[PDB]
């Protein structure tokens, strides 16, 4: 009698489906290892099916007004905020993170982009007229047909509300594949789409195997492929796709940089760099930032910050008063400690944090909430990304040598900078390679605004209506008019 | 001296650049098949060469403001027009195409690019101020970076403008390999640049054979690969591309469908099929159509087209009488016409055509523009598309057949309807499966509009403000204000 058994592993044409052949896996809640659900991945026949019903689907969907298929996204808003608290702690029960934070970031944020795409459609999916002399043209915004998003663990009910928001509202369908790690909150976005009064075969959820993104990802009918993971992945997805003609899309995270200014208000900046490390997850702060601060600020800086960071209450996810929950595994908490290691060796200054704490327990695999400071370029900590609660503190003095050590990386999802100056704000933000960037806060990613990255951390963007240009594309009407 | 021989196979950085060590080719003039130049393919040390100089270049460039980068993207088009018979000459010459296209639909459009983009500029390029009730973002339209441009041998200069305009005004730079088939023009797209004030570097033309595309589209430093080609070509350029995490965006070709209903006018839907199969050498047009007409409008359609057809004068494209010049290889000749024995033992009846001429000769390997009637889409004819002169009529009964019949195809260029009914040519052209249709005249292609592909004929836009979406990524800027 498992705690968050679904009805059945995936959600096709309207309900939930089973197929039992599919090779098995269970979702574990890392705080007790206890088991919550037992899923299949998608079997081929689940793959055909899924596809087959959202291509039979689209088309009446596409048919329907810009407004029609928009009162249908707010509904379903509307209801995931009347159940923000079971969705929530689902979301919780899957990803082992904090409650506290689940409540006002995972769902609410998937409810934001139902309900901004729900609105802005009836105006942002317009064409053109466009007078030519005599003749004239028009373009319409039409549906590339059916879209496959791929999911990861960071935010599951976020990404998959990112991407079938705008899917949906441009008049297609999809067909949804969540992360293996979190397979639990896209079956209930499924599901809640259905009581909102979508039709069935527009949404469907289905798990996956090594092998089901690939069928997915090759599949003749699928027009369009959105992914959320790790760049080996990415890489390997966007080749397969390109390769049969297929639009894609992609997140492929990076830690990003945070750079803080003697000028700062270092309190701001101390609660910025902790989001994006510590109670950071979600698309951005998933993998860490690398934080910079300038000489004369560093002193303030470190006090603040492990004053703040040792206030953490570290333990159950599940209850409101924790800040940080454990870590997914014991090998997890290995690797983070040996990594923590690897920076005790090279030379860095442990700030706070390095050990396993007490007392907290138990059953779950913690790490105290860690900083490092004295870290250079060269170190090994600086330059492997990693999944836990720790900072790397970095010194600078100039404006120009910053900017040069923050953009000298593969990736360029985002960036911040703490200034008081006008003029080095801009300048600053003007010069960083990343495709968003904040001044004076970090990691704020509202609905109305474009989200997505540069470089290696892949292309396109979600959020604002921008994002509608990559779920739709241009048919050109020309008119002959003698 | 040979006839339209360059100062050197490529244009580098504000300069004619030579390396006889890679690859010997020539350019052959289709008619008298006289040797016009000798070239050399790319080597590596070029390939290098013309990337770094296109990186170093593109800062610069980027720096400036919308207005500034258009303006000499205006007087190169102006240049284009004063030497607009030299240009054309030449394409004449490395084509096989007619001076009296030529003259007025390739340069000229080339040059009407770098009009249209030059000027729309200031005002396109903007992003958005987003208000977030007390915060706010800003977005900003960034160049991506070093793009490369890959042509083909159907009007070489227009493909090589439509890429270099948006790229350009943009704020990129552009590696930019023309077919190797057709590889003068854009050195003269370069030089004209220069002359119009481009600083050097920013567009690059270099030649190549077998290997040049795969170093282009895998090197490090391009961020974006922009490809005029046939589906197995952009099929690869697009995996590799992506695999790289690169930006792509293609237009593939494909016959597309020209549908002329019973309420049409005849002597225009015979025009529009005639300059979509015969004095047919568009982006659109290079591949053919399927004429699909309805069953009143056959009789009256054949017989029109036949007198037309018949009309039409073969001979040397450098003549300005000529309406349709030779073929380009003997082996082009010998192909096509086993391809009309092929039809006429299938029961294709065939209309007009079908031989040699005489003597249109010579030197030239000519085959007189040929119509097949009675053809249904299991022939050969319909299954195969062909360069050269030569049409299917196909017969239809009802609007819900022709358009299952029209979509039944793995491309999705372009399309026509040639009806006099409101609703019927509304309807017909919304149930298409293309990226661009015309109600009631066909292959017209005004830079105002968008131009490009769906299905397997690619994805993205050339023309219109809408390119410039493929050539930039938005950068946000979220300011905390208080």
């Amino acid at each position: 009698p498992l705690k968050a058994q679904p009805k059945a592993s995936h959600f096709i044409d309207g309900d939930y489906v089973e197929d039992n052949t599919g090779t098995p896996f269970e979702s574990i809640f890392p705080a007790t290892g206890e088991m919550i659900a037992k899923l299949h991945a998608a079997t081929p026949a689940i793959v055909e099916r899924a596809i087959a019903s959202a291509k039979r689907a689209q088309k009446e969907w596409a048919a329907m007004s810009p407004m029609a298929r928009g009162r249908i996204l707010k509904r379903a808003a509307d209801i995931m905020r009347e159940r923000n608290d079971a969705l929530s702690t689902l979301e919780t029960l899957d990803t082992g993170k904090p409650i506290q934070e689940t409540i006002v970031a995972d769902p609410t944020s998937g409810a934001d982009a139902f309900e901004f795409f729900g609105g802005i459609a009836p105006s942002a999916l317009n064409g053109d007229y466009i007078p030519l002399g005599g003749d004239f043209a028009y373009t319409k915004r039409v549906p590339l047909g059916v879209c496959v998003g791929i999911g990861a663990w960071n935010y599951p009910q976020q990404i998959a509300c990112w991407k079938a928001a705008p899917a949906l509202v441009a008049g297609n369908a999809m067909v949804f594949k969540p992360s293996e790690n979190t397979p639990l909150g896209a079956l209930k976005i499924a599901e809640i789409l259905i009581e909102a009064g979508l039709p069935k075969g527009l949404f469907n959820v289905i798990q996956g195997d090594r092998d089901t993104g690939p069928l997915l990802v090759n599949h003749p009918d699928v027009a369009k492929v959105s992914l959320t993971g790790s760049v080996p992945t990415g890489r390997k997805v966007a080749a397969a796709a390109a390769g049969h003609l297929k639009h894609v899309t992609m997140e492929l995270g990076g830690k990003s940089p945070m750079i803080v200014f003697d000028d700062a208000d270092i309190e701001s900046a101390v609660g910025g760099a902790m989001l994006g490390n510590f109670y950071s997850s979600g698309q951005v702060c998933s993998n860490g930032t690398r934080v910079f601060v300038q000489k004369k600020a560093k002193a303030r800086f470190l006090e603040n910050l492990k004053r703040r960071t040792e206030a953490m209450i570290l333990g159950d996810p599940l209850d409101y008063a924790t800040h940080l929950g454990p870590l997914v595994s014991k090998a997890q908490q290995e690797k983070v400690l040996s990594y923590i290691e690897k920076g005790k060796a090279e030379g860095a200054t442990l700030i706070t944090g390095g050990g396993i704490p007490n007392n907290v327990a138990g059953e779950g695999a913690y790490v105290q909430p860690t900083v490092f400071a004295d870290v250079t370029d060269d170190m090994t900590i600086a330059r492997e990304e990693i999944f836990g609660p720790v900072m790397c503190v970095l010194d600078f003095d100039d404006e120009d040598e910053v900017l040069a050590r923050a953009n000298a990386t593969e990736f360029g999802l985002a960036g911040g900078v703490f200034t008081a100056d006008l003029a080095r704000a801009h300048r600053v933000v003007d010069g960083l390679e990343a495709g968003t960037l904040w001044i004076n806060t970090y990691n704020l990613c509202p609905v109305e605004i474009p989200f997505g990255g540069s470089k290696q951390s892949g292309f396109g963007r979600e959020n604002s209506a921008a994002a509608l240009e990559h779920y739709s594309e241009l048919k050109t009407v020309y008119v002959s008019t003698g």
